[PDB]
């Protein structure tokens, strides 16, 4: 658990920011270059607020699988000079299962908070409030709203982005390496 | 940092509970026997809610120093059979300063959350919203309300209880071993 928290703290400090869209405040992870990811429900507009400063959004991809199914992630390309530390080598080729994960949240409502969720299992398919969603990861933790965007991590691995919950279970979209080109 | 989080997680799981008084929801730490501590502002009544079950409060001591100054902690003795794991040997004789601390919160608004606050320094005297307060510990973290009661920890040490903040600084009351007799 300790090494996962140590990994998470350094990761969040280096690659995470707090983002405000018209739909709420979210944790955001920069992946490489000027590309980041948000949970789909952040519905970013043509501009976002990133650490309280206004930033233009050049592109927004709502990710779906080959048979069109919802993946619940939105990739965005930001209009800014500074480049994200490349973290693509932390992203698995496929769904990671682990016995000890930490979920990191970085917003106003949850500033630098970390949650031990323990075991993460590829749950896979999920009807996420009406929408057929795939590549879900599940862990047991008493969900609240505003955790959306939280980053799911273990030692050396960024596993996914928190996208939903039901009182004792949380769901992350798996953050796969191939999303990133 | 990792060992502190590992310490905190096990400590919270063993000795902490979520408590509702008429003044709010708070993290509570059981110390030994049927004695626990709350931040003063929890103002517990003759009964509390502890993990959603009603519990009688046999005694409540608002702690002050020898010259009467506010210490911002309330000790309470609970009317229940189950005994707290004795954690008095984790409590320092005097104010602990450390370079890496973790603040643990366990309520509905913040369920099993952990925050790296880094360096804790005996700040000592503080005018805590009108009240002259002593034996304060200070750390830098972007405070929100509902963190009251949070438990401040490092590897092997329970340092204090979170009692106040101002946007970038948090304050804990030092949890001294001698309070406990």
């Amino acid at each position: 658990m300790g090494p996962a928290f140590e990994f998470a703290v350094a990761m969040m400090k280096r690659n995470s920011s707090t983002v405000k869209t018209e739909y709420g405040e979210f944790t955001m992870l920069g992946i490489y270059d000027r590309w980041a990811v948000l949970p789909r429900h952040a519905k970013p507009g043509p501009t976002i607020l990133m650490n309280d400063q206004e930033v233009g959004v050049l592109d927004a991809k709502e990710l779906v699988d080959k048979d069109g199914a919802n993946l619940e992630l939105t990739l965005l390309k930001l209009n800014r000079n500074e480049k994200f530390r490349d973290i693509r080598g932390f992203l698995a080729k496929e769904e990671v299962e682990v016995n000890e994960a930490v979920l990191a949240i970085n917003t106003s409502k949850f500033p630098n908070m970390y949650i031990p969720v323990g075991q993460v299992t590829e749950y896979g398919f999920l009807n996420l409030g009406g929408t057929p969603t795939k590549r879900m990861l599940m862990y047991n933790f008493p969900t609240r709203a505003g955790q959306c965007g939280g980053v799911l991590m273990s030692t050396g691995k960024v596993l996914g982005i928190h996208v939903g919950g039901n009182g004792h279970q949380g769901f992350s979209a798996a953050l796969l390496k191939h999303y990133f080109n």
